[PDB]
C-alpha cells in the first residue's frame, strides 16, 4: 500500500475529492535514494486529477490524504507503483518507491 509520513502540516481542513485537479511538487526516489524524478528540477508544479488513473494507485491514495498546504514522505509499495514489469531502466522490477509531495493548491 502507501504510508503516508507527514513533513510539514496543511491546512488540516482541505482535502482532495475524485474529480479535483491536484497541483503539487514531488520528488520521487528508489530506495537508495537516487532520484528518478522531480517537478522542482523542472521548476514546474505537476497536476493530476484524482480518480482519473493517470498517476500510480499510491501517489493517487497517498494524495487523497493529504490537506493543502501539507508536506509529506509517500512510501509506495510496488503494487501500488509500477510492479513486477516495473519501468526500465529508471525503476526496477518490484521497486518500492518515496515521494516527498507538497499539496499546493486545488483546481
Amino acid at each position: 500500500g502507501v504510508q503516508v509520513e507527514t513533513i510539514s502540516p496543511g491546512d488540516g481542513r482541505t482535502f482532495p475529492k475524485r474529480g479535483q485537479t491536484v497541483v503539487v511538487h514531488y520528488t520521487g526516489m528508489l530506495e537508495d535514494g537516487k532520484k528518478f524524478d522531480s517537478s522542482r528540477d523542472r521548476n514546474k508544479p505537476f497536476k493530476f486529477m484524482l480518480g482519473k488513473q493517470e498517476v500510480i494507485r499510491g501517489w493517487e491514495e497517498g494524495v487523497a490524504q493529504m490537506s493543502v498546504g501539507q508536506r509529506a514522505k509517500l512510501t509506495i509499495s510496488p503494487d501500488y507503483a509500477y510492479g513486477a514489469t516495473g519501468h526500465p531502466p529508471i525503476i526496477p522490477p518490484h521497486a518500492t518507491l518515496v515521494f516527498d509531495v507538497e499539496l499546493l493548491k486545488l483546481e
